[PDB]
């Protein structure tokens, strides 16, 4: 630590279509990732593999699929989304049984 969790925002952030990967929790902060492009290209570092995403994360969506997300401070505290890369938004319940502790105690 040189920060506090607690200061961060932290989201969740789900891969278009697969429905059994419940996520990964991201902290963003002025000290974090401090812009738009820095956090596209770690979501692909994370989440993009052989069969998920492969082409690379070009899109981020509201969890109802409803919105792209255009800047960092349309990310809300807690919230979660779903990125996507070629294929349209599919909606799964990604959320399902995902405790919301995550983004209580951090």
């Amino acid at each position: 630590t040189l920060s506090s969790e607690k200061k961060a925002k932290k989201v969740r952030f789900y891969r278009n279509g697969d429905r059994y990967f419940k996520g990964i929790v991201y902290a963003i902060s002025p000290d974090r990732f401090r812009s738009f492009e820095a956090l596209l290209a770690d979501l692909t570092r994370t989440l993009s593999d052989n069969v998920n995403l492969p082409q690379g994360v070009r899109t981020i969506y509201t969890i109802d699929g409803l919105k792209k997300i255009s800047s960092m401070d349309q990310l809300v505290e807690g919230e979660s989304y779903v990125c996507g890369s070629i294929e349209p938004f599919k909606k799964l319940e990604y959320t399902k049984n995902v405790n919301p502790n995550w983004s209580v105690n951090v």
